[PDB]
């Protein structure tokens, strides 16, 4: 009965696109402060951040003054969209195809003409994301809010302190925390000058599961392509394994690229393992190959070098009537045999040089996996810290 | 000719801004409920679920208070989106883009002044899903309603019982209920409390297609990764039948990957049971790479370990003129045969020690396999349940 | 300019929030039909059903009646969509995530007072989509109309004859009809009760194209790996051959996996023939694994079973001075080499037992997969009409 | 001054919702026209057509007259949606989900009373594709425009040439031309009848895309599976080749599937040149097993056939003391090695007939395969025309 | 207190829809502007662009001209979208589906009668994208922006310069600037002539992404394919590694294929590398094939022919009692040894010359590859460009 009167009387002569203040030349304050519920979801593709939050608003009012003595028991009223004035505040950096995701609600207003407007948003933002020490990696994401068509001559936006107290984990992310930051800007435009107020967002990522799906099975398959080597010659299984482990290598760089960005700012960590893991594959390749030459060798079509023959030995050595023609016939039989003899004894000497090449680029090759494993795994300055908690 | 005159008088002087009150500082009662016609869908990897339901409030009016006997034959009434006073009551946690699935329809009243509101709606709700007993799991969902600009001291919401008479089973999932539950709670934003409603729904998984699609074929590529063992190394398709198995590994993972997400928060089962088979099988392929290699050996070039061999065998009996060159060529080629037959012998018992190998080796991969796979599958609370109804 | 002189007197008084009828107890009628023009699409994953159709709303109105004497010549007048009263009719079942996607169009009256509403829709239904017989399957897709907010006692809806005279093919499916029922139902909300409109659309999946992309290549595997059986234990191939087919086996059920829903209902006739195959294929490469062990084995080193031997080939035939050193020298060569020649006697033995073993298999392995394919095919009831058309 | 006059003017009286003519009883005229901008895109697996376009609607208004002289220098006026009367005209086959895609624009007057409506659009349409002679084919589809709520007695569709002019080159597709033709039809609806505007797009598909990636590869596949027949048996890789080319081959036909629609109505050409493909695949390795069959064989184990050698044989050739005791020994060897070459030359009898048989069926695969290839391209009529324009 | 007397005063007689302007006849200046924040994103395959700005719209109102001494203090006033007028201006070729992504703003205006009007968006376009030299590539873009129904004789548009200070670096892209053009073009709808203002986006692909993703393995993989001729025959391994290799290349083009369009306008220089190298490695498995058939050859089943035998020769060479019955038997044996020796001697030389062959082979393969390889990646104009930068 008194709410209906009041109601009446607010609107009388109320006009929704006027500044309201006491002085028309005096700028309004207007206090903003963001609140962030979940971290929806991070697109590395497309380079995007969707993020639900609640704005807030405060702003003090003249007209809307009442006294509470005359109208009793009333204390808060409230007001929709059109119907008073609302500063037009929204995202400067979107990628939502409608461009403003708030969704309007109410507004709550109190005897002495504080105004309060906390609409809620699924936003889209467009970060710039960097995958430099993927997965061992740390985003830094902005958030920039203002307002559009009202100066410093006739607002003027003052920051809260942010909150992350409802804040729910998200399960693949950590948050360090929001930190904001006022600014006033000269854009190109205009006159008068432009605030603006950027929230950074910091990340970081757990790496369980990149960690257990990822680099575990790199390892475990260039362990694999390092048993090559010991596997004989006379087995025919020498080079099936490289070149399949190969193919599942390229499947597997497949799957990577397709979860990863095209950015040529800079070049990835993963992308370097990558490369050395198929180079020193290859370079396994081409050493069988030189071992199946050496075995496979025709003593007598052939012969050897000697200075190669030579320092290889010596590295080995340091690292480990008719009467008469039946004797014509059986003479001839004999010298054959001999001949044969002689010819498999060069033969083995052969297939021994086969296998002191086969331990010795064994060695090298475990030597440059394991190093280079290490000095790229390290390489990552998050990495002992990721290691201590997400393990 | 009545219903005219009865719209007309109503809004004489309405204005759906003011809570429609006897008293203007007792606050409101309001009993909302909701019904659940349908579970349209969850996505694990966006952790989202899709539901169709009804909303229900009810709420009693002052104002809309009419007589029956000057109006007759005239019981009930409606009232468009805009025309009368609704309590904007919407989803906390929500990941629809638009905020507010509900499609605005009519109000009912009756001349007591009672009015009922049931919009529908295709909700979408930002569920935390757990896959840490994946297929064998439970999911709990809660979906929170509350006001947004009324509060306590303006209104109060009471709870009523859900509705799942009408519920139509999914084909995916199993419900036990959605039970209900009121708070009051205290956001860092008011001075007045606020409360809400918060709905729980419980499901179970159905483990027939991923019973009969993932693990079973699992279950037969250990099989044959065990199989490969009993194959004799003078086949040359000892290896690549691991490798290929291997490949084929690989691939079912991606697979698998493809339909999880990516929650750090805890290992998942189905992650155990792949490690297990992919370390056994590459331990399988270790062992038949020190098999190929007893087998194919040089009797003259090396010689033999004695403490190994010894125990191998234990373990397995306990498991298991002229006519004078004539004499001389021929004393030579048979001293060259029993020479050979000698090394043939000594290549024979190469052989054999790497029979037993094989041998021990299989059982203790077998025993292995079977104890995981069964451990793993039984440490699942639900599986007990799972395998009685839906097998 | 009797047009506009009518428009201005039909509005006169009007007032859209009013039930349109002579007595206000008696409740109005409405003619509701459908008309069908395409069927959009149809997704078994999701379980939705895309239709192009008209609706058909009738219904008289008591307001809008004019003299058609007096107004000379104009016989038909249109209204626009908040203009004048329309029933709120509406999809019960819908997946539209806007739940109406009726385009609002005008509204059509002749003099007597009928009006005539026929609103287009692309509409989307949760229908329930069963996989028991796919690819031979049949379709039952449901939709449900009905008002809102009127019940029996004040509005009553009666049933026209569906139309599928404009209807037009869509090339994977075929159309029966679409017989309509008219039904009373009791909601858990309400005391009156509310009538609704059900139309059961049946279809039946036209099987060329599954037919010729996924049976036959089943069936030309399933030949592939019964033919190497026959491939000589000689030639190395014997086991790369089936287990390069178990991987596209393996291949081919990702690919149907990914088009066929997730129901756990009831199993799927597809996945019983894939199981089979695999159960088939796995059963080759252990026989193919006892072959290859029979056919290498040293006869000095092991010995024979009896019954086993026995009745295999009891099976397979119904199937089916110096001088004397020259001497001692000689002797011994000769001797050596009948025991070489005893040797070879015996191993030719073993490889004649295993040549029989893979005969014997491989018939039986033919049986069983004829007979499975066919007896799996012609478990389907609709097979006998679906090739009888489609082929 | 005088703008502002007459925009009081026009709309003194006016009504949006009557039909404007002299004559009530008289139906009115309205010229309607498109212009086609750009071929969006095509999806064959949806069925769906987009296309960028601009309606041209004209017709006469008698109320929007006015004089020249009394208001100077004022030519055109201009009237946004609401304000005055438009033919509700839009698509009848349309997928858009909002079922209008016309961006509402302004209209155009001059003072006989003439009026313009030009809207633009992005319409998607339902065609009807054929894939018969995928990818030498041609396309029809169809745009079907009309009114709604108004018919022949009150409203006359009448049909101007349509605009190719500014018509964009797609890159993908080559426009014929869109002839038109009217139409009037009589719904199960209405009584009066509803004319129809169609419009009648052909497109031509540019095959050098398709024709460079898939047909190329198909026939070097084909060829690679022919030279298979040339690899002697000795090689072990007889079999591995055509294997792994059948695995390609499914590959392929994955590939092809994706981009191809399930359409049951007709087979298509690409379908028949792969079922062709993979049969004489499966007939090479069939081929090949019984190659390795021959080869391989003991010859004392068995024998040999008569009229299959004979004729074999045919078509090739038109085609292409102690002394005593040391003589016994002597004697013996003698005759072992005797029977050991008769033994060898009849396996080389054997080897012979395997490699005639080799020769045969490649010739015999290679015209099969010639001639099919040769054949199934010729199919098609287009053939001549697209490889005369595209290469 | 003055803004709401100045607000109440400039709409006293106001009319949104006409042109404002001292002389009717005269026609009114539109200064027009583009602003770039951001190149959201590009797609090949649907060929479009994504981009996010700011329009200017900058124009003289005559009405709302107010003097600044009777108000005081009020510098610039506000006004939304519906109150006053807006010039038209939207998007001639766009892809939004909405086809105006413009978010309506409000508008300055100043007591001059100055107004501004800056509307946001992210719009889509329909660029025309070529791929004729990718990954080394360079695009024009063209926007083209203008009015719908306002002309010269109405509507006088000028170009200012574009701003790219604001602009953002991308990661993928390199912008060398957006210059605008104006002009006056003759439709065939309408008598006036109507302007139109094109900016044409000028962009460079940074290459370092798919230089180090798909070429550097392109040519690892024609190496490891140029390493199987030096395996010699005797290893069973010499084809499996082509194929294998050639599986893969089949792989790599199905991923290049996914990520490029279906344009058949002029063929891309990727397809060309990869054409080039599928011959290559097929020319070598047909080699190998021809090679094994020189290795394994029976001496005595064929001959040799000449003309081939010494041209090769001559390259390779440029490059590089019972006493009688005893004698009887041994006589025998003997004769049986050295026809036997002469058989493998022979054959010997057939290996020979397929050692030659694999050599001579080989060194033409090598030069192939690398003069290929280094014409087609010389053929792009921008390479000696993007190598200096991107690297
Ligand atoms: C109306 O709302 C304002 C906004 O909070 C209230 O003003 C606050 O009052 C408390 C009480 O001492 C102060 O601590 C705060 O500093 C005030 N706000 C600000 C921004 O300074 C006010 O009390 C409310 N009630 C009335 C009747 O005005
Ligand atoms: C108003 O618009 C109409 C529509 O075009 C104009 O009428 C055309 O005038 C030309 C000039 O001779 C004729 O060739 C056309 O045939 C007319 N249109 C039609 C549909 O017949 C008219 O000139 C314009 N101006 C005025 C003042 O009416
Ligand atoms: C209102 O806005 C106009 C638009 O800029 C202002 O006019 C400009 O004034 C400066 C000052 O000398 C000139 O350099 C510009 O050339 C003017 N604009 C144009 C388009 O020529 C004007 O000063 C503003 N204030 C008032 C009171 O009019
Ligand atoms: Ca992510
Ligand atoms: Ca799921
Ligand atoms: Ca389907
Ligand atoms: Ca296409
Ligand atoms: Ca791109």
């Amino acid at each position: 009965e008194f709410q209906r009167k009041l109601y009446k009387e607010l609107v009388k002569n109320y006009n929704p696109l006027e500044r309201p203040v006491a002085n028309d030349s005096q700028p309004l304050t207007v206090y903003f402060s963001l609140s962030l519920l979940q971290i929806m979801d991070v697109d590395e593709k497309n380079q995007v951040l969707t993020t639900n939050i609640w704005l807030q608003m405060s702003w003090t009012d003249h007209y809307l003054q009442w006294n509470v003595s005359e109208y009793p028991g009333v204390k808060t009223v409230r007001f929709p969209d059109g119907q008073i004035w609302k500063p037009d505040i929204l995202l400067y950096n979107s990628a939502d195809e409608r461009f403003d995701a708030t969704f309007h609600t109410n507004v709550l207003v109190n005897s002495s003409g504080h105004c309060q407007y906390l609409p809620p948003g699924i936003f889209k933002s467009s970060c710039y994301i960097d995958v430099r020490w993927f997965p061992f990696d740390v985003q830094h994401c902005k958030l920039k809010f203002g307002s559009w068509s009202y100066g410093g001559w006739s607002l003027d936006l003052q920051m809260q302190e942010a909150d992350i107290s409802g804040y729910i984990p998200n399960g693949e992310w950590d948050l360090v925390g929001i930190p904001g930051k006022r600014s006033e800007r000269f854009y190109e435009c205009c006159k008068e000058p432009y605030p603006d107020v950027t929230f950074t967002v910091t990340m970081r990522r757990r790496t369980l599961y990149y960690g257990l799906n990822l680099l575990i099975p790199c390892v475990l398959i260039s362990a694999l392509a390092l048993l090559v080597f010991l596997l004989p010659a006379d087995s025919g299984e020498k080079i099936s394994l490289g070149i399949t482990v190969l193919l599942s290598l390229t499947v597997f760089m497949l799957l990577v690229a397709e979860i990863m960005p095209a950015t040529s700012d800079s070049v990835p960590l993963i992308a370097q393992y990558f490369a050395s893991t198929m180079i020193i594959v290859g370079l396994s390749v081409v050493v069988t190959v030189i071992v199946l030459q050496y075995h496979h060798h025709d003593p007598d079509g052939g012969k050897m070098p000697k200075w190669t023959r030579v320092i290889l030995l010596n590295w080995c050595a340091w690292f480990l009537p008719d009467l008469a023609k039946i004797l014509e016939e059986v003479r001839y039989i004999a010298n054959r045999f001999r001949c044969q003899d002689e010819s498999e004894a060069v033969c083995s000497e052969w297939k021994f040089a086969a296998c002191v090449v086969d331990r010795l680029c064994l060695m090298a090759f475990s030597v440059f996996t394991i190093i280079c494993t290490i000095g790229i795994l390290m390489s990552a300055p998050n990495f002992v810290e990721a290691v201590s908690k997400d393990f």
